[PDB]
């Protein structure tokens, strides 16, 4: 009768029947990343086929249902989240040329070479050749062909169909009654109506830009400490006022500097902390390593993992020539039925990952009672977030002395610590201002502020002033340059990096003090504390089902993102590294450039 009514029995039927065809599409998908075979690809397109045809039968009929109509929040949410449409919305050309320019671009980014300059016969993709080169190498000019050569003979060919691309998503947004591609990701932080926990697609440009101006005196100090460790490793090729060229920076973009650590070590004698031995001294293996893992968030109130977890998952590599996807990875296939996929060795390294990917299942386990549509993360940044802050009670010295992978009478270093600390800010702080400014680039072309005339202008114009680096080359509009990172030629938002790394710190802080912490933040071992393991299930069950204002909220106190708990973690290291630049320039002048030696 009412429109509340008939849409409440819509969204049940549509929540059995998408239960069951999910259920199938990621069981094929796991047949097939735990069994890489022709048949199994196959039978995981079927899978996604009607699964996909089926969602889009489910999301237009949603819209007979007016909103305005509907009064239930709880109906409200699920109606509009199956309301959003993508590119269905365009006309069947636009659409399959929109497809082809898909497909086009992220083939020439997973199949496109780079050829050596001084032996053209040496050609290497991305993936297994050039980012060896820009992960690894030391030489400055074998970095610099690898990294303009990946630019000009890939860069150039998503140049053409970036462009297209820009206007036929642009078209798509508007006629979802969004101003531009840019406003249509930033509706994924969108909450509609509540008491106050509402949130603006707009508010999401204002807080990454207020949070962004407080990051900014500890990265100048990174970036201050980085450059005269750089002008060492590379003497008479970098300017101790100037920005950071683009080709030396531990990858082929500079997302991250976690590769650029052995050259700028704070303390080279002492030895950071490292388990490995002690695992395989005690005759460690990766079931250990899980029910550890196991054991860590039993001892802060969480469940155990169920009994279909340790029959189903993958934890080791088959090894009968049964070839795996090996990349980590959490597994929610519904109907619960939770995996990690992930080829374990006894190291650290996996140990630690593996805490990580047991609290994204964790987080799966707390919200299985919600309805399909709303069994996801708060926002597309909570996940990950989750995961992070287990890795980062699991490492503590305090937490491995506990588990008997360090002495009893383990005594901490402050010089190890500033080595940690270190470590961890090339990683997480590093990537703040190449994330933001990546974003903001993406945003600004999408709305049209930065003309197609002069896309590399202002991409390089922006990286010297925001992310303190400079081209080594000079690049005319022929280059596409931000084409060349997988998650913009592949058509990824990519904010989610900056606001999960926010997030998680603000969990951290928050779980701290209910854990009695004292002390560094840094230091904070969350472990045996059941009030925080209870209040962070308090936001791990809510699922979708409140804004993550709400969620975000019920965790610290705050329902906005706040980098100052950021801040906080790196307090110590921000004492240090002021000290270590004292007698260095801190800042950059965006004038300098390795193909122009002038500072005005
Ligand atoms: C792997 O796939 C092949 C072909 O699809 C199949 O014959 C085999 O039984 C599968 N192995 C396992 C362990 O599922
Ligand atoms: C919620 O809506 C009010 C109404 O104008 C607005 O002032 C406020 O900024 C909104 N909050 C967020 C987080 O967008
Ligand atoms: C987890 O399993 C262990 C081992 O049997 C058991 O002692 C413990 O009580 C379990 N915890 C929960 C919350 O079920
Ligand atoms: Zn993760």
């Amino acid at each position: 009768s009412t429109t509340e009514d008939l849409a409440k029995t819509f969204l049940e039927k549509f929540n059995y029947e998408a239960e069951e065809l999910s259920y199938q599409n990621s069981l094929a998908s796991w047949n097939y990343n735990t069994n890489i075979t022709d048949e199994n690809i196959q039978k995981m397109n079927i899978a996604g086929a009607k699964w996909s045809a089926f969602y889009e039968e489910e999301s237009q009929h949603a819209k007979t249902y007016p909103l305005e109509e509907i009064q239930d929040p709880i109906i409200k949410r699920q109606l509009r989240a199956l309301q959003q449409s993508g590119s269905s919305v365009l006309s069947a050309d636009k659409r399959e040329r929109l497809n082809t320019i898909l497909n086009a671009m992220s083939t020439i980014y997973s199949t496109g070479k780079a050829c050596n300059p001084n032996n053209p016969q040496e050609c290497l993709l991305l993936e297994p050749g050039l980012d060896d080169i820009m992960e690894n190498s030391k030489d400055y000019n074998e970095r610099l062909w690898a990294w303009e050569g990946w630019r000009s003979e890939v860069g150039k060919q998503l140049r053409p169909l970036y462009e297209e691309y820009v206007a036929l998503k642009n078209e798509m947004a508007r006629a979802n009654n969004y101003e531009d591609y840019g406003d249509y990701w930033r509706g994924d932080y969108e909450e509609e109506w509540a008491d106050g926990y509402n949130y603006s697609r707009n508010q999401l440009i204002e807080d990454v830009e207020h949070t962004f101006t407080q990051i900014k005196p500890l990265y100048e100090h990174l970036h201050a400490y980085v450059r005269a460790k750089l002008m060492d490793a590379y003497p008479s090729r970098i300017s101790p006022t100037g920005c950071l060229p683009a080709h030396l920076l531990g990858d082929m973009w500079g997302r991250f500097w976690t590769n650029l650590y052995p050259l700028m070590v704070p303390f080279g004698q002492k030895p950071n902390i490292d388990v490995t031995d002690a695992m395989v001294n005690q005759s460690w293996d990766a079931r250990r390593i899980f029910k550890e893992a196991e054991k860590f968030f039993v001892s802060v109130g969480l469940p155990n993992m169920t009994e279909g977890f340790w029959q189903n998952s993958m934890l080791t590599e088959p090894g009968d020539n049964r070839k795996v996807v090996c990349h980590p990875t959490a597994w929610d296939l519904g109907k619960h039925d939770f995996r990690i996929k992930m080829c374990t060795k006894v190291t650290m390294d996996d140990f630690l990952t593996a805490h990580h990917e047991m609290g994204h299942i964790q987080y799966d386990m707390a919200y299985a009672a919600q309805p399909f549509l709303l069994r996801n993360g708060a926002n597309e940044g909570f996940h990950e977030a989750v995961g992070e802050i287990m890795s980062l009670s699991a490492a503590t010295p305090n937490h491995l002395k506990n588990i008997g992978l360090l002495p009893p009478d383990f005594s901490e270093d402050s010089e190890t610590d500033i080595n940690f600390l270190l470590k961890q800010a090339l990683t997480i702080v590093g990537t703040l201002p190449f994330t933001y400014m990546l974003e903001k680039w993406r945003w600004m072309v999408f709305k049209g502020e930065i003309p197609k005339e002069q896309w590399m202008q202002k991409w390089w114009e922006m990286k010297r002033d925001i992310v303190g680096v400079v081209e080594p080359l000079p690049h005319d509009e022929t280059y596409c340059d931000p084409a060349a990172l997988f998650h913009v030629a592949n058509d990824y938002s990519f904010i989610r990096y900056y606001t999960r790394t926010i997030y998680q710190f603000q969990f951290q802080e928050a779980l701290c003090q209910i854990a009695k912490h004292e002390g560094p933040l840094y230091k904070c071992d969350i472990s045996n504390s059941r009030e925080a393991g209870q209040k962070l299930h308090e936001m791990l069950s809510l699922g979708r089902s409140k804004p993550w204002t709400f969620a975000l909220e019920r965790v610290v106190g705050a329902k906005t993102m706040d980098v100052r708990p950021l801040l906080n973690y790196f307090e110590p290291l921000f004492t240090w590294l002021k000290e270590q630049n004292r007698n260095s320039f801190v800042g950059w002048n965006t004038d300098w450039s390795p193909y122009a030696d002038h500072h005005h």
